């Protein structure tokens, strides 16, 4: 039967996208690929850069008049047009951090030459400017007046964003991989599944939101969060006690309840592989109760009698039809999901690229921020020599922009790959599918896109 149409059902597997809230499923990517761009930063004006782009391309939106038709042209129409959103978003976090790129300024190496003026009054101009108060943040990560712990400052704060990003990304193709849309009611995976990733990324989350949530000099508990919990891996006592102020003890229960939801992402999956064989069971998490020859041997099945839990568990097979031997998804799960889970664990690792994917590259521009500041400023007694040679400055500043760009799109694919694993890794299956965002046409990233939808929704 030609169901799913084939070239939508490659379609399903080019963007890795969920072929029942398919219209929307690649969408939240080809918004959030792009804002993930601009987890690719600037510190000169750069994101001003991203905009200086994004001219060209809106030109070019008007209609490519010297050659409409071109080598770089297929990297610029749409693809340009994904890059116009692109020098767009790039701009935005590029401009919202351009509140720190055109006014961090580099000098204070434990400031910044004006920080975006801190409570502390971080930027003591009655001391001595070069060694501004050094952090102060330090109960926290980063600071306006930090250089090295605004290495702290962005590291926490692609952390966190990561957290967010991960979050995020297993909740919009949670609801994506939300087999109702999809596959009516998986329950196998969807909720015992929400408890794991809630348990990795949520109680850490909290964490960094707790230390996003209490200035712990009053109340201790450390400043990297890792020193909150990666003592979090023994730190209760096995003794049951809670909370009394921020995770205190909410975390020594928070043992208790890691293992409760880590184990029934395994356990309830017993229950997917129990449930194949008999199709009743199956049918509760999936939309397969739809034939009509079916609904004659369900209909004769109520009368004759009724004992149904996941197949194994209805006491047919699941168990005699599991893991490895015969019934297939009952084979599967423990492929799929004891690699699905701690592949959690790579989702975790995940954001953590993206975490230095961005402190570099902001350090990075940080540094070529100081090769073209670098080249002006000094000279020998020769005011000729000044006009004349900042000439070469302002074409480095041409350089840095290529090797932005540059950088940048590899981190943007970067970026694509940590959606293409972290995305796709909830649109469709536990890691999605190979054939690329693209792959074939040059703007199949874009086939997330309506106008496209190769899909309704399904």
């Amino acid at each position: 039967t030609n169901k799913f149409t084939a070239g939508f059902q490659s379609i399903c597997d080019c963007y890795g996208i969920a072929q029942y809230r398919e219209i929307n499923a690649g969408l939240p990517t080809i918004v959030t690929f792009p804002f993930m761009f601009a987890i690719m930063f600037g510190d000169m004006g750069h994101g001003f850069l991203m905009t200086l782009a994004a001219l060209s391309l809106v030109l070019n939106e008007k209609k490519i008049n010297k050659m409409k038709r071109g080598e770089i042209f297929d990297m610029a129409f749409t693809g340009r047009y994904i890059i116009l959103l692109m020098g767009v978003f790039s701009m935005y976090t590029g401009f919202l951090y351009n509140d720190i790129f055109s006014k961090t300024m580099t000098i204070f190496k434990s400031g910044w030459k004006w920080p975006d003026h801190w409570k502390k009054g971080e930027s003591i101009t009655a001391t001595s400017v070069g060694t501004y108060p050094i952090g102060l943040d330090w109960a926290w990560h980063g600071t306006e007046n930090a250089l090295l712990f605004s290495n702290s400052y962005k590291m926490k704060l692609s952390i966190l964003m990561g957290f967010i990003h991960m979050t995020y990304s297993y909740f919009f193709s949670l609801a994506n991989h939300l087999y109702f849309n999809s596959m009516i009611d998986i329950i196998g995976n969807f909720i015992p599944g929400l408890l794991f990733m809630q348990g990795i990324f949520g109680y850490l989350s909290v964490c960094i939101v707790y230390k996003w949530a209490v200035d712990w000099v009053k109340d201790g508990k450390p400043a990297p969060g890792l020193l909150n919990m990666l003592i979090n891996m023994f730190l209760s006592p096995g003794t049951i006690d809670d909370e009394l102020y921020p995770h205190q003890a909410k975390v020594q229960v928070f043992l208790l309840l890691m293992a409760l939801v880590c184990i029934p992402w395994l356990l309830l999956v017993k229950p997917l592989h129990f449930k194949f064989t008999h199709k009743k069971k199956s049918h509760e998490p999936l939309p397969s109760t739809e034939a009509d020859a079916s609904s004659e041997d369900l209909e004769a099945q109520q009368l004759i009698s009724a004992m149904d839990a996941d197949d194994a568990e209805e006491e047919e097979v699941g168990s005699g039809s599991h893991g490895e031997d015969f019934g297939d998804i009952m084979i599967h799960q423990v492929i799929h999901t004891i690699e699905f889970c701690l592949n959690c664990v790579s989702h975790t690792a995940s954001y953590l690229r993206l975490w230095a994917l961005s402190l570099a590259h902001a350090q990075l521009s940080s540094v070529l921020w100081t090769m073209t500041i670098q080249i002006a400023f000094g000279f020998r007694g020769f005011v000729g020599v000044f006009m004349t040679v900042a000439l070469f400055a302002m074409w480095f500043a041409l350089t840095c922009a290529v090797l932005v760009l540059m950088e940048g799109t590899s981190a943007m694919l970067h970026s694509l790959r940590l959606h293409w694993v972290e995305s796709m890794s909830k649109f469709f299956v536990g890691e999605g599918l190979p054939y690329e965002p693209f792959a074939f046409e040059y703007k199949d990233m874009e086939v997330a896109v309506a106008s496209a939808s190769s899909s309704a929704s399904s």
